[PDB]
């Protein structure tokens, strides 16, 4: 009956991600999806919002043990209907979590205090 | 052999927590049931410990997909003898669980550095 | 196909860590094992990759209900090739893990913005 297969846990602080966004114009680019960059109503994305989807790849890459080759494009924040935040993994990112038998992935997001943190939970 | 349903975090800034209590009087009886305002001795709760027991209902609904109409009277952090935090759903919450399938809560709570944190998985 | 058993998270400040080690020579033996007051390499571990095993341990001990009598040197975060932090739990912590009927340990480790974070799940 055991299933998980990792956890993994981040913290960004949110002004010096923004500040990393705004000194490299390319960075958001190689960090996101245009959809992860987008609020459901069409807008731009806001720095600890980006802040907390990049704490949830960091933790998603230690839940699967961040072995080299991972692509921050393989791993996409989307949101139900709801507002709850989900992982969906492709590529590279789908490749090893099959590697070691991933089936489910579990996260939470929060942006509070100027810190950004997710907890990641894989299970198969 | 898959049981995890959702999983939550949330960190709240004591302080400014602490702030919103003293600024509405009313606004902690809104959020916590009268035995979570005390301690086992029977003093009143502290502002950190109950900063972390708010960041526990926030956590435990994110678990849930935080959908509308849920009371925070219906979530309470109890207990042990041993004096590990224990969750306890009711009425609003509860039905919620329900339709989800959670059989089971696990949280744990941590305050420092002037962030109380909590963690909440649901397993079913 | 319950097997969740407990978890913990615990923050600890770093600088407040450090001031700790420094002020009494003794405290860093008492907690860590010679293996984990080293990396790789052979050169000291630093205060702030070991403030997030200190919070490693501490959530273990919240993850098993943090009963009197547990030794700090009876768990050992130890690391495998890849990179990725591991539990290794001897003695009086692996005797309390043996009456909740734990088989498996999760965690993961963050140090950023000065605060060490740690999550850890017990399953079995
Ligand atoms: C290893 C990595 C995850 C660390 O995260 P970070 O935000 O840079 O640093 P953090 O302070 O939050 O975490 C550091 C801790 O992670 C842990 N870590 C290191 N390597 C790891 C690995 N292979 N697997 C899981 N955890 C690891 C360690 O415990 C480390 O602390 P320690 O050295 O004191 O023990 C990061 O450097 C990395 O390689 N990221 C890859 C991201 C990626 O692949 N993204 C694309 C796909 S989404
Ligand atoms: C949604 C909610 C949980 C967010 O928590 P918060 O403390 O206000 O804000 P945080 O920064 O900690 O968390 C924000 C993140 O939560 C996530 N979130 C939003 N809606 C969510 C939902 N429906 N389910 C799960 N997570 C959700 C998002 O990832 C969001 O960040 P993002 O917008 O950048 O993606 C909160 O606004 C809420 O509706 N709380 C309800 C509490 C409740 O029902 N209590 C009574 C019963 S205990
Ligand atoms: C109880 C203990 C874990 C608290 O951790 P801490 O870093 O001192 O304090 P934190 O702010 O991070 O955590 C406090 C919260 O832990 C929780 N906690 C207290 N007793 C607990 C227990 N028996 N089991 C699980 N959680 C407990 C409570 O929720 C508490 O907050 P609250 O009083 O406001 O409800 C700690 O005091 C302790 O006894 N550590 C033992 C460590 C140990 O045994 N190590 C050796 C083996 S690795
Ligand atoms: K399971
Ligand atoms: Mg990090
Ligand atoms: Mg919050
Ligand atoms: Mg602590």
């Amino acid at each position: 009956h055991m299933s998980i297969i990792g956890v993994g846990i981040d913290v960004a602080e949110v002004e010096r991600f923004g500040a990393a966004l705004e000194r490299t114009p390319a960075l958001a680019g190689r960090l996101f999806l245009e959809s992860e960059l987008l609020l459901p109503g069409g807008e731009r994305r806001g720095v600890a919002s980006l802040a907390a989807r990049f704490a949830a790849k960091e933790a998603l890459a230690k839940a699967l043990g961040a072995p080299a080759g991972l692509l921050w494009t393989d791993a996409e924040v989307w949101v139900e209907a709801g507002g709850r935040p989900r992982l969906r993994v492709t590529g590279t990112v789908a490749a090893r979590a099959a590697e070691l038998g991933v089936a489910s992935w579990h996260v939470s997001l929060s942006h509070d205090a100027g810190i950004a943190s997710a907890v990641v939970i894989a299970e198969g």
